[PDB]
């Protein structure tokens, strides 16, 4: 079912002890999270600094996050973009990204987040009807799984050469090994799965961290 | 001592399954080296390709890679490079290197692979001296423990901003956590670890592949 030791192995609070530099803001938006309802569903905070080091890595300025929640993923994202970076944020909840705005705020990074509260496929659809196909640096995909290949598909087209491509929750808890007869979430990040392995439009990693990360670098 | 499972698992060999592409001299260079007694002191597969997805990632150009053993990373970075890109690779043991040349050549990278034999410390003073100062694009570290921070010190002046040093083995086991008194190595491995958490010049993360993987971005 996982890959990692419970959080409270002192391996892994070691790992996260000598390579964890989270910003007090996000540090304080991860607690609050936390104790919400589908707390334990956000972005790790090892996986949003690995994302966060790969978007200053490739000097990211305009970054795709589907799946707000809080905005966790997305405040990462901002603060390792320059001054006029910008985050296109994508939830269909208007409750959860309100808990996390005021974080944003401390951050100074409230004006580098564009939150979108409609369906992500429908901002993908329009962001792409606009002519913006090839220019997002970093797109991240945490929203549904039932839409997470139509997702995959619109997010690679709106990236750039270069830019990358990362897919939260991959491993589904281990029942991508056998999907439950009728469990469409899990067919589905299966599905999708299978989709990246044969993509020659990119090349590939899968991580064991969260609950598997793949990033996937566009060619 | 792990932050994994086997190898062997059925989680894991699904995450190998759904992200693995090796070159097919690059394959044939693991199976033949887990043929060899202590084969599997090779950086597993997963690994390897992370690092070399990331060279791509970056267009890199010129890589330093630091313990050849059968030149299973050497190859790896070799081929994430163009044509005239260029893997300085060091070892002190003749005997792996010659394993791993024939699928070097069987990979048309023999002359994208600089073979080094001698102490990997002489030949970072070398390229030092040589005015190569801020021209690698990327590190990988994965030598002797005892020389581990002087590698860093090192790597780190010959990578260019933006570039990516790699230190592999840094759990040592899961020794890290308490050194053994007279065990050397392990001290070495935590002294260093101390270091890279604090050290301002670089951006980093540390992942559970192998026996730890530290990826410090250089700013
Ligand atoms: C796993 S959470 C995302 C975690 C978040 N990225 C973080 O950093 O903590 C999944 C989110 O996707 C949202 N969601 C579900 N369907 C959606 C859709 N069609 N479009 C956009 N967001 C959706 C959920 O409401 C939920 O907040
Ligand atoms: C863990 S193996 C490297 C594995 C290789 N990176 C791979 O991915 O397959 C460590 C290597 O460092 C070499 N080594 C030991 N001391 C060295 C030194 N002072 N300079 C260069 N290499 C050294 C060993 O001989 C050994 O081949």
């Amino acid at each position: 079912q996982c890959l990692l030791p419970p959080e409270d192995s002192r391996l892994w609070q070691y790992l996260l002890s000598r390579s964890m530099r989270e910003h007090p803001a996000l540090r304080s938006l991860r607690l609050l999270t936390l104790e919400q309802p589908q707390g334990d569903s956000m972005m790790t905070c090892e996986q949003a600094q690995l994302l966060a080091n790969l978007a200053r890595l490739i000097q990211a300025k305009k970054a795709l996050d589907l799946g707000t929640f809080t905005g966790y993923s997305a405040l990462a994202l901002a603060l390792a973009l320059p001054a006029d970076g910008r985050v296109v944020t994508c939830e269909v909840d208007a409750q959860p990204p309100e808990l996390g705005r005021p974080l944003w705020r401390q951050a100074e990074a409230e004006h580098k987040i564009d939150l979108r509260l409609k369906p992500a496929l429908e901002t993908l659809d329009e962001l792409l009807a606009a002519g913006e196909a090839g220019t997002f640096d970093v797109a991240v995909v945490d929203a549904d799984k039932e839409n997470c290949s139509a997702y995959y598909e619109r997010c690679l087209q709106l990236l750039r050469p270069g830019g990358i491509l990362a897919v939260l929750r991959v491993l589904w808890r281990g029942k991508v090994l056998q999907p439950p007869k009728g469990d469409v979430a899990a067919e589905c990040v299966r599905n999708l799965n299978e989709r990246i392995r044969r993509d020659v439009r990119v090349y590939i990693s899968l991580l064991p961290l969260g609950d598997g990360l793949t990033l996937a670098f566009k060619i």
